[PDB]
C-alpha cells in the first residue's frame, strides 16, 4: 500500500495517472475523498492536541486555520471563506488578476456571499473581573463589521456603475457572515463568568463568537459523522 | 493492475481504521496531491458525463440517479456533508441505513449538526417562464418551478414537524429539552438559462429567483460552470 | 346680519334647523366645511373644542366612512367582476386603507394619494415628490385585482401538491417591477444631488408591497389551503391578502368603534 | 318663525354661508356640539352615510390634524416641569394611532394590553397571546416600553446607562416568554389536527428614552450612536425625535 502511494505521487506523467484513475466507479471515488477527508481531520486534530498548552502566537495559529479552510466551510456553511484580504474555495487561493477582492466577489460563479474570519491566539482573556467584556474582543469585532461595511460599499458602487451602463437594472445586495474566533472557554469556572458571556454572545447583532474548545469539538463531531 | 486493483483493495476493506492510519503517517504533500488528482479525476468524469448528455436526455430520473451518485461533488458545492434526496441520507458519498426505519431518528441524534440539505432534481428542459406574457414587459414563473418549490417546502414543514413530535416526546418522558425548531436548506435544480435570450425575460426570472426567501433556484448550466471552475481552481 | 341679530335671542331656532330634515343645514355645513379656502381657521376653531366632542366626531365618521365601503362590497361581491371598478372603489377610500397598513402616502396606478386627496406634484416625476417627503421616505405599492382571481392551479403538481396559478405571480411580479424602478429613479437622484457636493448617505429605500387576490373561500379541502399558505409565507417582501380578509379587517374596525 | 327661517335660508345659499363664515357667531361650535350631544346617534350616523366618500375622508383628515396639533401642544407645555412616568404613560397610550403610523403597525402593546385604531382590544381571557393567535388585523406587533424624558442616557469613551439596559432587558424578556406561549399554542393546533403549517410571530422592540440635548459633546453623541447601531432586536427612540416625527407628519398631512 505505502509504495503505490509513493508511485501514485510521484511519476512522470500526471494526465496518464488521471486518465488511468477515470475507468474507476464513482462510488470507489467518493469514498477515496472521504478517506482523505479523515486522514486530514486527524492530522489537524493531533496537531491541535500537540500545540495546545504551549504556543501563543497568532501568526502560528492563522498559518495553520488557513491551511484547512475547507473545515471551516464545512462548520459554517459557506464555500466562500475571507481570511485577511484573500479567498479560498476548495483549499485552494483564489488569485484576482487586478488588486480588488470585490472584482471577484461581484463575479464569483460558485457563491453569491462569503464568511468573514477573524482569527485569534487561545490565549485571549474573554471577560474581565456581572462582568465586562475583555477589549480584545470587542476590538477584533469592531473591525469585522468595518470590514464588512467596506465591502458592501464597494460593492453597491460597482453594482451601480453596472446599472448605468444598460448591462441591468435588478439589484445585487451582499450580506457577509462575521465570524471570531475567541481564546478557550473553560477557564470561566465560576457560573457569573459563563452567564455573562452567554448573554453577550446572545445580545451580538451580526458576528459569532465561537472558542477553540467548541471549533474542536465540532472537528471532532465531524469526523464522528464521517467515520461512522 | 497496480493502480486498480490496489484501490479496489482498499475500498473492500473489513477495517477501514488500519488503512485511515497508514494514510494519516504519510507526508502532508504526497496525501495532498492524492487528493488533488483524485477530486480531479472525479470532477473531471462528473463532466464528461455532462457534456456528453446534456442535449438529448430528458428523463428525471437519469438525472436523479446522476447526481445520486456523485453525493460528495454535491456536499463540497453546497458546503454540508448531510445531503437529502428522496427520503434517503448520503453521509459523504454512503447511504445512511436505519435499523429504526425513520430518518428523523437518523436526524436526531446526528454528531455533527442537525441541519441538512434538501435538493429536487428536475430535468434541464425543465420550463423556466411562461412563455405569453402578463403584460408589456412582465412574465410570470412556469408552474412546474412552483409546483416544485412547493414540494420542497411540503417535505421541510414534515420533517420539522415529526422533529417536534421526538422533542415534545422526549421532554414528556423527563429529559430536559430546548423547543428550537430545525431549519434545514432546500435547494431545487431548474432547467437551463441559456433560454433567457431577451432582457424581460432575464429580469422576470432574476426577480422571481430573488424574492423566495428560504429556497435557492439553480439551473444545470450554472452547477456545471461552479464544476468547470473547481477544475480550473485545482489544476 | 339680521340673520344673527335673531339668532343671539333664540337657540331652538338653530337647533330646530338642525333637526329638520328638509332644511338640510347639517350637510350645507358640512359641505362648506370640506370646499372652504382656509382650512387653518378650521383646524384651529376644531382644536380648542374639547377632547370628548373631538374624539365623539371622530368616532361617529369613522363608523360612517366604513359602513359605506362595508354596503358597498355586500351590495357588489357577487355579480361585478370588472378590475377597473374596483380599483376605483378602493381610490375612493385611501384614508382607511391608509389606517389599515399604517402608512400616510398610497401609491396606486403610478399616483399618490395622502390625506384621501391626489398628490397634485408640479414636476412630471413623483420620485421628486418621495424624495422630499418630510415624514418618511417609503410608501405603500398596493396591487387591485378583482374578487373572483384564481388563486391556484386547478389541477395538481403530484399527489396533494398544488401550484400557484398564473395570475397571482404576475401581479408579484409587477409591483416587484415598479418597485425596482422607483429604487433605481431614487438612486440617479442620490448620486446627482451628491454630484453637486451635497453630502448625501447612499442609502436605498425599501417600500412595501400589497397585493390584493380572490376570495379565501373557494379553498375547501386542506390541500388547498395547505399549499396557498405554503406559497404565501415564502415571500420575502410582498404581502398577499384576499377581499373577505380585508373586508373582515373592516367589519372588525366597525365592531371596535361601535363597541 | 321655524317655517320662515326655513324658507329665508333656502331662498340664499350665502346666508347659511355667511353665519358660518362671520366669527361673531359661533354657529359653527353650536352645530358640532348639536352634533356631539344628540339623543340618537344612530340617525345621525345614517343621515352622514349620505355624504360622498372624499368628503368623508377629508372630514377625518381634518380631525387627524387637530389631534395632532393639540398632542404637540401638550408636548411643548409639559416637556420642562413634569417629571412623572404615568403622566407620560398616559399621554402616550391615549395617542396609540399616532405611535401606529410612526412605527407601521396597526397593533400596539403597552403595559400587557392590545390598542387596534386607538381603542383597547378587551379579551374574554386573560391572555394576550389567545389574542394574538387570532389576530384578524395583522401578523406580529410593537412592542413598546415608555420611561421619562428625564431618564440618563450615557454614563459619565463612555458607556451606556443602567435604566436603557435595564428597559431592554425587560422588553426582550417580555417579547421571549409571548414567543415561547404563542409557539405552543401553534404545535397543540397543530396536534389538534387543523393545520400542519408553521405559525411564528416576530414582535418589534421600542424604547422611548430620554432627551438627545443632553448630549453636548461629540464624544457622548459617538458613543449613543455605536450603542444604538449595535443593538440587534430594540430600537431606541428620544423624545425629541418621537415629537420631531410627529411635527413631519403634522407638515406631510397639510
Amino acid at each position: 500500500l505505502e509504495k503505490t502511494l509513493e508511485w501514485i505521487v510521484t511519476n512522470d506523467n500526471p494526465d496518464k495517472i488521471i486518465d488511468r484513475l477515470k475507468n474507476l466507479k464513482e462510488q470507489d471515488l467518493d469514498q477515496l475523498n472521504t478517506l482523505i477527508g479523515i486522514a486530514n481531520l486527524k492530522k489537524v486534530l493531533s496537531v491541535w492536541e500537540s500545540n495546545k498548552l504551549t504556543n501563543t502566537s497568532e501568526k502560528f495559529w492563522q498559518s495553520v486555520l488557513k491551511e484547512n479552510t475547507w473545515i471551516l466551510s464545512q462548520i459554517f456553511s459557506n464555500p466562500t471563506v475571507l481570511i485577511n484580504d484573500e479567498a479560498y474555495v476548495g483549499g485552494k487561493t483564489v488569485k484576482n488578476d487586478s488588486g480588488k477582492l470585490v472584482d471577484f466577489l461581484y463575479a464569483n460563479p460558485f457563491s453569491k456571499d462569503a464568511v468573514l474570519i477573524e482569527i485569534k491566539t487561545p490565549s485571549t482573556p474573554l471577560i474581565t473581573p456581572v462582568y465586562s467584556a475583555h477589549k480584545d474582543l470587542t476590538g477584533a469585532v469592531t473591525q469585522v463589521l468595518t470590514y464588512k461595511t467596506t465591502l458592501q460599499r464597494e460593492y453597491q458602487n460597482i453594482d451601480y456603475n453596472n446599472y448605468r451602463q444598460g448591462i441591468k437594472t435588478d439589484f445585487d445586495i451582499i450580506t457577509p457572515c462575521c465570524v471570531v474566533i475567541a481564546g478557550m472557554f473553560d477557564t470561566l469556572t465560576d457560573t457569573a463568568h459563563r452567564h455573562s458571556f452567554e448573554l453577550y454572545r446572545k445580545e451580538l447583532k451580526n458576528v459569532t463568537v465561537i472558542t477553540f474548545d467548541e471549533l474542536f469539538e465540532r472537528v471532532k463531531g465531524l469526523i464522528k459523522l464521517l467515520e461512522g
